[PDB]
């Protein structure tokens, strides 16, 4: 298949969270049968980013999945055309994000084209206040709707101090190709942020990804 047991990712992120205007990009490598990836972010424009740096992250392909024999998987299958996804992440305290990504391939290399945009986070929130660990790791349900493939999901950021800040994830993936859609399935994730510099001009991203039933 056109999907190799190791693949490179490259991408460009641009966008704006309350008025703050930023581009970043990165590069990174990953197993998609494996279900793991790691990325090299860099603020390109922008810089220092006003708010916390986790709710960028899962904006940085479900095609690094590890997918069991019995589920088709929707994601590998949309290749080498490749596919795109909408998603609108609504937090507790009504901050709200929502963002597209248009993922394509050329070789052995994903690329990402990324937009994102978020507002009415509260300036004193932990959000503009970067009072954010990291996400849990949580279990999404994905399941078909309208030709389509959805996922929705509750993630929980935890907080300085031990608290949790809630946010619902809704993304709907539509490949660019025919495929073999498959039956309503679970995913776990776990996405971590391994280094960082001072005001994360420059990251190192990992996610860990299984589908399961």
């Amino acid at each position: 298949s056109v999907i190799k047991p190791e693949m490179k990712i490259k991408l460009r992120m641009e966008g704006a969270v309350n008025g703050h205007k930023f581009v970043i990009e990165g590069e990174g490598i990953g197993k998609p049968y494996e279900g793991t990836q790691t990325l090299d972010l860099t603020v390109e424009e922008g810089a220092p980013l006003p708010f916390s740096y986790d709710i960028l992250t899962p904006a940085f392909n479900r095609a690094f999945t590890k997918y069991p024999e019995d589920i088709p998987d929707y994601f590998k299958q949309a290749f080498p055309e490749g596919y795109s996804w909408e998603r609108s992440m609504t937090y507790e305290d009504q901050g709200i994000c929502i963002a597209t990504s248009d993922i394509t391939m050329e070789g052995d290399c994903f690329f990402y084209e990324i937009r994102f945009d978020g507002t009415n986070f509260p300036p004193n929130g932990p959000v503009m206040q970067k009072k954010t660990l990291k996400w849990k790791s949580p279990t999404g349900k994905m399941y078909v709707e309208d030709g389509v493939l959805k996922g929705d999901v509750e993630m929980a950021l935890l907080l300085e101090g031990g608290g949790h800040y809630r946010c619902d994830f809704k993304t709907t993936y539509k490949a660019k190709k025919d495929v073999r859609l498959p039956d309503a399935h679970e995913v776990d994730h776990r996405i971590e942020i391994l280094s960082h510099d001072k005001d994360y001009n420059k990251v190192r991203l990992y996610e860990h990804a299984e589908a399961r039933y």
